[PDB]
């Protein structure tokens, strides 16, 4: 036992979107082996957020993924000292976000230190107009090539009025120690805001994730 049936989460995210600074804190709990988790998030600085909250949610830990019994689990074998990631998110209209998270453990809890920066979002597009509804749920790729563990995902936000808005995600993952690396595989997942207040100062956020050969 080092990753428990349930693992608390505490995080802190600091960043700037189109110049607009913010800080968000979270606390939650999930089931690393069943690939489920729930966070309650608070906008501690920078309220009211004037951009879509949806662009932040995938930056709020692949340790919460159900991995089968012969795909090596990079993330869980990364603890106790843990791992980091660096990710770029390139939208179709030309807003870019870059994010980093340093993930550690202490007792029954994961801790994340998150930097999130975004720019070149059009002041009149769906992010800066809050016309996004939720993320579609595609399967992303995991593969090691070199650098080491890398992940890609073609993402899309559904929009008010019926449309969609695409984002290309790329992540490289670094573990703090040497760990058994997996063969190439996939990861299904679905993230959703279960509840929130008016400008999303308070948000409850759920993901369910599983790996697949």
């Amino acid at each position: 036992s080092v990753i428990k049936p349930e693992m608390k989460i505490k995080l802190r995210m600091e960043g700037a979107v189109n110049g607009h600074k913010f800080v968000i804190e979270g606390e939650g709990i999930g089931k690393p082996y069943e690939g489920t988790q729930t966070l309650d998030l608070t906008v501690e600085e920078g309220a009211p957020l004037p951009f879509s909250y949806d662009i932040l949610t995938p930056a709020f830990n692949r340790a919460f993924t159900k991995y089968p019994e012969d795909i090596p689990d990079y993330f869980k074998q990364a603890f106790p000292e843990g791992y980091s990631w660096e990710r770029s998110m390139t939208y179709e209209d030309q807003g870019i976000c870059i994010a980093t998270s340093d993930i550690t453990m202490e007792g029954d809890c994961f801790f994340y230190e998150i930097r999130f920066d975004g720019t070149n979002f059009p002041p009149n597009g769906p992010v800066m107009q809050k016309k996004t509804l939720k993320w579609k749920s595609p399967t992303g790729k995991m593969y090691v090539e070199d650098g080491v563990l890398k992940g890609d995902v073609e993402m899309a936000l559904l929009l008010e009025g019926g449309g969609h808005y695409r984002c290309d995600f790329k992540t490289t993952y670094k573990a703090k120690k040497d760990v058994r690396l997996p063969d190439a595989h996939e990861v299904d997942h679905r993230i959703e805001i279960l509840s929130h207040d008016k400008d999303y100062n308070k948000v409850r956020l759920y993901e369910h994730a599983e790996a697949r050969y």
